[PDB]
C-alpha cells in the first residue's frame, strides 16, 4: 500500500532517484517503505524550494561526485567555508548553504537534532513538518510566504493521502528518512 502510494504520488524522476539511492546503500523500497516515502518527500521539498529563484543550486538529488564537485565549486568562487556534509541547496542571494528537515516529530526537536548533527557549520537551517510549521536559524525563512505556504500545502496532502490510505499512523511513528 505504501509502496503503492510512494509510486501513484509522487513524479517519476523523484521515485527513480529515491529508489536508486536506496537499492546502491542496499536497502529495499518494497520493505523500508516509510524510508522510502521520507526519501521522495524530501526530495520534492527540495526540489520545490529550488525551484522558487536562478536563485537556489540543487545539491540533493545528485550522486556525490557531482554533489561535491557543485559544493567545491561554489566554495572556490565564493570563499565560503566547505561543509563537512553535503547540504541540500547553495542561496546565491544570502550566499549560505541550507539544509532542508523534513520531520513528522515536532519541529523544534528536530531542528535540534539537525542543528547538532552540522554544529561547527555556517549553515542554514530550515525545517518543515507536516503540519505547517516550519523553523529556521534566526527565523530567517529564506523564502517569501507564497512558496512557504506551497511547500506547506504539499507536505500536509501528502499526510492526509497517507491518512486516507491508513498509512499516516505507521509513518508518522517512524522516523527512518530523518
Ligand atoms: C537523513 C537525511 C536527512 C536530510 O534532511 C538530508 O538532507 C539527508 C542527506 O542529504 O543525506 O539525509
Ligand atoms: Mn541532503
Ligand atoms: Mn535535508
Amino acid at each position: 500500500a505504501m509502496e503503492d502510494f510512494v509510486r501513484q504520488c509522487f513524479n517519476p524522476m523523484i521515485v527513480e532517484l529515491a529508489e536508486k539511492a536506496m537499492k546502491e546503500y542496499g536497502e529495499d523500497p518494497k520493505i523500508e517503505t516509510n524510508k522510502f516515502a521520507a526519501i521522495c518527500t524530501h526530495l520534492e521539498v527540495c526540489f520545490m524550494y529550488s525551484d522558487f529563484g536562478h536563485r537556489f543550486e540543487i545539491i540533493e538529488g545528485r550522486d556525490r561526485i557531482m554533489a561535491w564537485t557543485v559544493v567545491n565549486s561554489i566554495c572556490n568562487t565564493t570563499g565560503v567555508e566547505k561543509p563537512k556534509f553535503l547540504p541540500d541547496l547553495y542561496d546565491y542571494k544570502e550566499n549560505r548553504f541550507i539544509e532542508i528537515g523534513v520531520t513528522r516529530r515536532e519541529v523544534h526537536i528536530y531542528y535540534l537534532e539537525k542543528a547538532n548533527k552540522i554544529k561547527s557549520e555556517k549553515t542554514h537551517i530550515h525545517i518543515f513538518s507536516f503540519t505547517g510549521e516550519e523553523m529556521a536559524t534566526k527565523a530567517d525563512y529564506t523564502l517569501d510566504e507564497e512558496s512557504r505556504a506551497r511547500i506547506k500545502t504539499r507536505l500536509f496532502t501528502i499526510r492526509q493521502e497517507m491518512a486516507s490510505r491508513s498509512l499516516w499512523d505507521s509513518f508518522r511513528q517512524s522516523e527512518r528518512g530523518e
